[PDB]
Order: structure tokens, then sequence, then C-alpha cells
């Protein structure tokens, strides 16, 4: 349910990180803006079950490294 | 149950991700649209048992990497 | 009982994925149709114990990769 | 008691998979027919403690791969 | 929820480490200043769910090493 | 709510007819397979409010005749 | 719910007319066999919602005339 | 339900008209014999849901005229 | 259930009009004899559900005109 | 039961119009005499279910015009 | 029972219009005298079930136009 | 009893319209005077069951147009 | 008693529309003045049973169009 | 009292649409202003029994099309 | 009250559709924006008694077709 | 509230059909995506009062045929 | 809420002043017509929170003078 | 609500000053006539919220001087 | 909290004015559309705390004059 | 606490306006995005005590005009 995290590094100005709500109905719960060079370490919690990343960014997860260009 | 997640990156405009309900009767409970470049990190929960992906996409799971061509 | 999943990619149109009921009695409980190129990430739940795959498909499990040619 | 499974692929027409009942007395529980090319993913449960395979088949388990020639 | 930590080393003067709150609402909860050379070992707790790092820094996590340039 | 029906004739193999559930939440209810040449007469009821047709088919309604090319 | 009927004339031996059950669940509830030349005038009732016709037959409804070639 | 009727004229000796019961179990509940030239005007009721006609006969319904050759 | 009528004109001496009983069991309820040139206008009621006409006669119904030669 | 009527015009002296009773038993209830030229507009009621016309007369009903020659 | 009417125009002096009674027994309930050129619009009601017209008159009903020469 | 009306236009001075009462007894209840060129739209109501028109007038009813030459 | 309306267009200055009361006793209850060109759509209601039009006007009803010259 | 509507199109600037009260006393209840080109679809209700249109306008009703020139 | 709808197609960008409330008071309740090419099918309900259309649009109703130019 | 339906055929990929909520508040309640060639028959219910169509589509209603070009 | 006013002078015929309601919901509450040369002094009150001015007009407020060119 | 006044000087005979009511519903509550040369000092009060001036007049308020030409 | 206002003049067609909600959470509470030349005088109230203006407009506040070019 | 406001105009794309909470703890409470040209008029309230502006913007307060360059 918990105890797993992602590492997101912003490779450009204005990168959006959106957390979707946990439960029967899914809606936006929070978002964060990151500037060029920022690093965020985010954890899965009792109110967040999905994470969307908009903008150019570099992401590290247990399954490896990925790059978003949104 | 929980504590396991998939990583989906959209390689083209209009990628659809559909979540299926947990219980005896199975029916669509939510869908998400992804544009070219966006990344979604999704978790299995008490209201999601299966995940369906339509469109050209790149998927990372604990068992490896796969690509959907739909 | 839970917390393990399979990955199924349909290599041809009309692939059938059938789930069998958990309990003293056994019969069909649901099935899903997959079009060419689609990917399903399915789990094991309290109402499903066995999974049958009909049609040409590519399967990833904890024990490796297999190909069904039904 | 749970959380373990086997993967059986039928290499010929008419492959039989038999489940044996869990409890003080051991007795047949159900049988399944597989045609050439199909795949079954079967889990150990609280109503099934042993699994028997008749016919030419290819089996993947945690301990490796085996081939039945019955 | 717990039992995981990050290691941050400040590679320049004036590095800021910000902790975010665990709960229904997300709010800034605390920040720490690091001078050129200091090392902070920070854990995930019941009152913390995310950590942001502003400034040039070297970060070690379970998923590897990253560098923030901001 | 009742006393209205549609006539569907399958012009090709594998035509799918899907019923959508009546109520606050809209969800799949049942699907039917039609082979080349068969005819189905379906009625609107208190458990079905919408009907979806996939595949090459010929449809007669109170408003006239239509042809689906799916 | 009622008060509407269809006319089915069998143009060949062994024409099958199947009635599906009205309710939350759907399954076969009755079927009738028609010999060559026979005519059935069937209604819609509280236990029947849909009608399926297998075999070569001539059908008259409020929307016109159709021919099944199953 | 009621308030709808059919007109059958026998064009040969030995025409049989069979009525089917209204309810869950469908069952023949009565039959009538018609000789060459006789006319029967029959109505749908709370104990009749379907009507079957064997023999050479001329039938008039709200949807038009049909002829049975049985 | 009611409120519909037939018009019968006797084209020869001794024309018999028979009314069958309404209910689970069907038996003769009444009959009338008509002489040449006479006209009867008959209504469907709570005790009559079917009508037989024996002898040469001219009949008008909502569906059109028919001639009996019984 | 009601809400329908016939129009009878007497084309010769001495025309008889007979009403039959509505109920379990059928019995003559009333008769009327019409002279050459008179017009009677008669309704169907709770105490009448059939109408018989003896003598030369011209009759108009919802189904058209008829002539009694008796 | 109600809600229908006839239109009578008197073509000669002294035209009689007689209304018969509704119930088990039939008797004259009222009558009206019309002079040449007058027009009466008369409705079927809870106390009138049949209408007789004596005298030369022109009558319009839902079934058409008739002329009384009594 | 309601929901039906007539249209009367006076083609000459002094046209009288008389309304008759609804019930067991029938007596004149009201009259109206119309001057040349004037139009009255009158309805059948709970207290009116018949209408007389004296004088030269033009009348429109559901059954057509008539002219009173009084 | 309701659900039926008339359309009145005034073709000259000072056109009068008078409403008559619904009940045992009949009297004027409202006058309406229309100027040259105005259009009124008026409904039959629980307090109005007849409508009287004075002046030059054009009237549309279910039975057709009429001209008032009062 | 409901279930009937009018369609008004304004052919000039400043067109007034007035609704009159439903009941014993009749007074103004509301008005609407329309500009050159606007279309209003208005319904009869529990508080409106008449509608008056002032100004140049094009009106469609169940009885046909009219034009106001106020 | 219910059970009647209009079809509005936007022929240009920025078409406004306004619904007016049902009750003693009349107020603007909701509006909808339509862009060029969009079709809206709108029903009459318990909270809507009038519909106002601003902008160039094509409207279909039971009375025919109209065009707004606002 | 019920007993009416529309027929939508999708002439291009990704056609959106949106349903609006019934009540004092109006908001998006559900939507459906249609592929090129697919046909949806949709009914008006007690949770839906309006329908929007986005994309190139062909629509059949009681008032005729329309084409959306959104 | 009070103690503040605006001065509006009409520079042309037909100037409309509209007052909006104070509360959670916002609907038009009253409007006023001004002819050329006329002057209105209006106050903000417990029931008014906004004022719209349509038409060519000259407005004085505490912040200065403005001109509406509607 | 108080403590603010306007000064009105009449520049011609017959100048009208109209006071509007303070409350949910707005109506005239008082008219004042001024002759050529007279001066009125009027206060905003608990029963007056707006003031309308008709005629040629000179007005002084806190925002300056205005001239009415009505 | 109250007793202050802004003056907005629309310099172009389609200017949007949005009012945000007063309280712990901020959301769109109402909006208004302005056509070219219209003027709105808007007050701060117990349910509005912030105002956004989209579109070309001219704004007067206690701090001076500003022009929005959105 | 209240009764004072700031005026912010966005001079470039992507301007952020952040509100801080009133109470014992200071935390971010809300943010707003402004596009190039938009104007926001924001008040001080019971839930807000400070306002930060990120991005190129033009600000008007009681103390004068300021320009943010960030
Ligand atoms: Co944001
Ligand atoms: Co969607
Ligand atoms: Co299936
Ligand atoms: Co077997
Ligand atoms: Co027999
Ligand atoms: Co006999
Ligand atoms: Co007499
Ligand atoms: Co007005
Ligand atoms: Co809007």
């Amino acid at each position: 349910t918990n105890s797993d995290f992602v590492v997101i590094k912003a490779l450009e100005d204005g990168v959006n990180v959106i957390g979707l709500t946990r439960g029967a109905d899914t809606r936006f719960h929070h978002h964060e803006h990151l500037d060029k060079g920022e690093v965020l370490i985010a954890q899965f919690t009792e109110h967040t079950s999905a994470i969307k990343v908009r903008g150019k960014a570099y992401i590290q997860t247990r399954h490896g490294v990925i790059e978003s260009e949104g």
C-alpha cells in the first residue's frame, strides 16, 4: 500500500507532477511545479495511488530509468 | 492487493489506460488519456485488479519491458 | 491468494482470456477479448484462481516468457 | 497454502489437468481439457493441494521446466 | 511509511531541503539549510511523505545516485 | 422504459452487441456474439438503457435503417 | 414490456428460436424448433426480453420484413 | 397482454393451431383442428403467449398477410 | 382485453358462430345460428377469447375482409 | 366495452335490431323496430356485447359499410 | 362511454330526435323537435346510449354522412 | 365530457346559441346572441351536453363544416 | 378541460377577446384588447370554457382557419 | 396545462413576449425581450395560460405558422 | 413537463444556449457554449420551461426547422 | 423522462458522446468514445436530460437526420 | 451593502438597467427602462450587488465618469 | 441606507420626482411635482432606494452636477 | 469585507468576468459575459473575494485605471 | 483583516500568485495562474494574510505601483 518511492528530476522549467486520488472515484488531489534542476523524492501514500508527470524530466523507479518529454 | 506498480510512457497522441474493478462483477471503472511523451506510474489497489492499455506505448513491469502497438 | 500478476500481449485479433472461479465449485466467471496489439496486466484475486488463454499471444510471468498458439 | 502457481502449455490435442482435494481424505476435485497450443496458469489454493498432468505438455514451475510425455 | 532514507551532500553554499506533510492536505512542514560540505541522512516518517532539494547537491537513494544542479 | 426494440442482422462473422447498465453509474452489462446471417431482436428494459454494436451489421429501428461497418 | 409480437416462418427444416431471460442476469430460457413451412407468432413477455433466430427464416416485425440466412 | 388478434383460414383438411402457456416454463396448453374453409379469430390473453400453426393456411396479422405451407 | 369487434354476414342458410371460453381451460361457451342475408356485430369480452365460423360467410375485421366457406 | 357505435338505416318497412346481453349467459335483452327511412345510432355498453340486424338495412361501422338483405 | 357526438341538420319542419336510456332496461328518456334549418350537436352521455331520428335530416358522424328520409 | 369544441360564425344579425344541461333531466341552461360577422368558440363541459344553433350561421366541427340556414 | 389553444391575430385596432366563466352560471370574467398586428395564443383552462371575438381578426384552431368581421 | 410549446423568432430589435397569469384573475406574470435574430422556444406551464407577442416576429405552432407585425 | 426535445446545431463559433427555470419566478438557470459543428439534443424537464438561443444556429423541433442568426 | 432514443454512427475515429445530469444542477455525468464505423443507440433516462456530440458523426432522431462536424 | 450610489443618464432612447441579486446564487432581479434625457440615481442595497447598463449612457461613480456605448 | 441626499431644482413647469421602494419587489411609492424654480432636498431612507427624475432639471450630488432633459 | 466596487467596460465582444469563492477553499462561484460596450459595476460581497477578467476591457478601481488585454 | 485589495496584471505568460494562511502556522493555501494580459483583483480576508507574486507583473496597491521582474 505504501513504502515505495519515485525520484523525479526536472530537466526544464515548469514541470508538473500530479497526484491522483485513492478510492472508488479518481480525481486530481494535488500538483507540484518544479524548476530546472529540482529533484523531488515522492512516496506512495494512503491518499495517492497514481502519479502523472508533464514536461521534460528524468525519472528513477525500482524498475529502472525513464525520460518523459511531455 | 497493493504495493506493486507499472510504468507507462505514451509514444503517440491518444493512448488510453483503463482500470477494471475488483469484485465478482467486472466492469470499467475509470480511464485515462495520455499524450505523446507523458508518463504514468500506476498502482494496484483494493478497487483495481486489471489494467488495459490501448495505443502505442512503452510499459515497464517487474517482469520486464513490453511495447503495445494498439 | 493475491499479489502476483501476469502480462498478456495479443499478437492477433480476437484473443480470449478466461478466469475461473475460486471455491469448492469451478466454472467460468469472466472473460476478456483482446484486439491485435493490446496488452493486459492481470492479477490473482479472491474470486479468481486460474487463467486460461485462447489464441496467439505472448505471456510474461515470474517464471519467464511463453507463447500461446491456440 | 497460496501464492504459488504453475504454467502448463498443451503440446498436443487432449491434455488433461486434474486437481486433488485438500483435506483428511484425498479425492478428485476437477479436471480440465487443453487443446494443442493453449496455456493454463493454475494456482495452489485451500481446496487444491496436488495437480496431475496427463498428455504431452510443457510445464514451468519455480524449480524450472519439465516436459510430460503422457 | 518508514524504514527508508536518503543521503544528501551539499556541494555548494546554501542548499535547501524541504519536507512535505503526510495527510489529506499537502503543506510545507520544515526546511533545512546545508553549507558547503555537510551531509544529511533523512528518513521517511509518519509526518513526511515527500522531500524537495533546491541547490547543487549529491543525493544517494536505494535506486542510485543523482545530482541536483539548481 | 419499455415497449421499444431494435433488429440487428449480422453481415459478417463475429459481430458483437453490448448492453449498458441503467442507473446512476454506467457500466457494461452483457455482450452477445452473432455469426454471419443471424438475427437478434432486442428490447429496451429497466436494466438496459444503451446498446452498442461492433462489426459489419444491418440495423432496423423506428427511425429507419442503418449499417454499421465496425 | 409486452403487447408487441414478431412473425417467423421457417423456410427450411430445423430452425431454432431462442428466448433470453429478463432480469439482472441473462441466459437461455427456452427454445423452439420449427419444421419447413411452419409459422410462429411470438410475443414479448415478463420472462423474455430478447429473441435469437438461427437458420433460414422469414421474419415480419413492426419495422418491416427481414430474412435470416443462418 | 391482450387486445391483439390473428385471423387464420384453413386451406386444406387437418390444420392444427397450438397455443403456448404464459410463464417461466413454456408449454403447449391447447390445440384446435380446422377443416377446409373454416376461419378462426384468436386473441392473445394472460394464458397464451405464442401461437403455432401447422398445415396449409392463410394468416392475417397487424403486420400483413402470410401463408403457412406445413 | 376488450373493445374490438368483428362483422359477420351470412351468405347462406345455417351459418354457425361459436365462442370459445376464456381461461386456463378452453371449451365451447355459446353459439349462434344465422340465416341467409343476416348481419351480426360481435365484440370480444371477458368470457370470450376466440371465435369460430362454420359455413359460407363474409367477415370484416380491423385487418381486412375474409370469406369463409366452411 | 364502450366508446364505439354503429349506424343503421332502414331501407324497407319492418327492420328488427336485437341486442344481446353481456355476462356469463347470453340472452336476448331488447329489440327495436325501424320503419322505412329511420336511422339509429347505437353504442356498445356494459349491458350489451352483440347486435343482430334482421331485414334490409344499410350499416356503417369503423370497418366500413355493409348491407343486410334479409 | 362518452366523448363522442353527432351533428344533425333538419331538412324539413318537425324532425324528432329521441334519446334512449342507459341501463338494464331501455325506455324513452327525452326527445327534441327541430324546425327546418336548425342544427343540433349532441353528445353521448351517462344517461343516453342510443339515438333515433325521425324525419328528413342530414347527419354527420365519425363514420361519414348519412341522410334520414323518415 | 370535455376536450371538444365547436366554432360558430354568425352570417347574419341575431343568431342564437342554446346550451342544454347534462343530467337525468334536460332543460335549457343558457343562450347567447351573436351579431353579424362574430365568432364564438364553445366547449363541451361538465354542465353542457348539447348545443342548438338558430339562424344563418357557419359551423366547424371535427367532422367537417356545416351551415345552418335558419 | 385543458391542453387546447387558439391563435388570434388582430387585423385592425381595437379587437376584443372575451372569456366566459366555467360553471353552472355563465358570465364575462375577462376582456383583452389587441391592436393592429398583435398575436395572442390562448389556452382553454379551468376558469374559461368559451371565447368570444369581436372585431376584424384571423383565427387558427385545430379545425382550420376562420375570419371574424365583427 | 403542459406539453405544448411555441417557437418565436424575433425579426426586429426589441420584441416583447408577455405571459399571463393562470387563475381567476388574469394579470401580467413576466415578459422577455428579444433582439434581431434570437429564437425562443416557450412552453405552457402551471403559472402561464396565455402568451402575447408584441413586435415583428415569426411564430410556429402546432396549427401552423403566423407572423406578428406589432 | 417532459418528453419533448429540440436539436440545435452550431453553425459558427460561440453559440449560447440558455435554460429558464420552471416556477412562479423565472430566472436564468444554466447556459451552454457550442462551437462550430457541435450538436446538442436537449429535453424539457421539471427545472426547465423555456430555451433561448443566441448565435447562428440550426434548430429542429416537432414543428419543423428554424434558423437563428443572433 | 423515458421512451425516446437517438441513433449515432461514428464517421471518424474518436467521437465523443457526453451525457448531462438531470436536476437543479447540470454537469458532465458520463461520456463514451466511438471508433470509425460504430453505432450507438442511446435512450433518455431519469439520470440524463441532454446529450452532446463531438466529432464527425451521423445522427438519427424522431425529427430527422443531422450530421455533426465537430 | 449600502451607502453607495451611481448616477446614470440616458443619452438615447431605450436604455436598460439591470440589477443582480445578493447571495450564493446570482440571477437577474429587476430591470428599468430609460428614455432619452432621463436620469436615475441608484443605490447598492441588501438585495442588489451588481448593476449592468445596456445602451448609450453616461455614468457617474465615486471613481469618475464613464460612458457606455451600447 | 441613510445620511446621503440629492438636491433637485426644477427648470420648467411640471417636473416629476419618483421614489422607488426598498425591498425584494420594486415599485413606485411616491411622486412629487415641482414647478419652475422650486428646489427639493431629498434623503435616501429606509423606504426609498432609487430616485427617478422626469423633466428639465438641475441636480447636485456628491459626485457632481448633472442636467436632466426628460 | 464589503463596501467596495470595481467598474468594468467591455472593449470587445465576449469578455468574461469570474468571481472566486470566499472561504477555506477557492473555486469558481459565478461568471458573467459582457458584449462590446456594456458596463458592469460590481461589489465585493460575503461570497466573492477575488475577481478575474479575461478579454480586452477597461477597469476603474480606487487605485486608478487599468486595461486588460487578455 | 479585510477592506483592502491589490490589483495584479500579468505582463508575460505564466505568472503565479500565491496566498498564505492566517493563523498560528503559515502555510501555502492556494495559487493562481495568470496568462499574458489577465488582471486579478484580490482582497485580504480571514483566511489570507500575505500574497507572493512570481513572474513579470504590474501591481497596484494603496501605496503606489510596483513591478515584479522575476
Ligand atoms: Co498548478
Ligand atoms: Co475520456
Ligand atoms: Co464472449
Ligand atoms: Co470432461
Ligand atoms: Co385433437
Ligand atoms: Co346450435
Ligand atoms: Co314530442
Ligand atoms: Co420590459
Ligand atoms: Co460561460
